[PDB]
């Protein structure tokens, strides 16, 4: 599923991101606007072997397992495509987990780069929330 930006914005609200570790729901939206181009089935191949999942492109080196990531971490306990379904609960619940592991939100090199310290507020602009 692509989501539009103000359906994004909406189901990340309804399942609890909006200021989770102190992060307004802007840098969460521009973070999955930047990383997955807001689709839940966007996959990314890193140098390691491992492979970034779903709309916000997590990572199976420590969040999920995949079968082709050997000697790697299941920390959300999931498949990886658990993170590719239409429905971003499962996203949802271990982004919470990969933000509060004491890194924040540099875990996605998107939002370091393209979100961090710019006007977030503008991503949520004319939505009804
Ligand atoms: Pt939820
Ligand atoms: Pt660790």
């Amino acid at each position: 599923k692509v989501f539009g930006r103000c359906e994004l914005a909406a189901a990340m609200k309804r399942h609890g991101l909006d200021n989770y570790r102190g992060y307004s729901l802007g840098n969460w939206v521009c973070a999955a606007k930047f990383e997955s181009n807001f689709n839940t089935q966007a996959t990314n191949r890193n140098t390691d072997g491992s492979t970034d999942y779903g709309i916000l492109q997590i990572n199976s080196r420590w969040w999920c397992n995949d079968g082709r990531t050997p000697g790697s971490r299941n920390l959300c306990n999931i498949p990886c495509s658990a993170l590719l379904s239409s429905d971003i609960t499962a996203s949802v619940n271990c982004a919470k987990k990969i933000v509060s592991d004491g890194n924040g939100m540099n875990a996605w090199v998107a939002w370091r780069n393209r979100c961090k310290g710019t006007d977030v507020q503008a991503w949520i602009r004319g939505c009804r929330l």
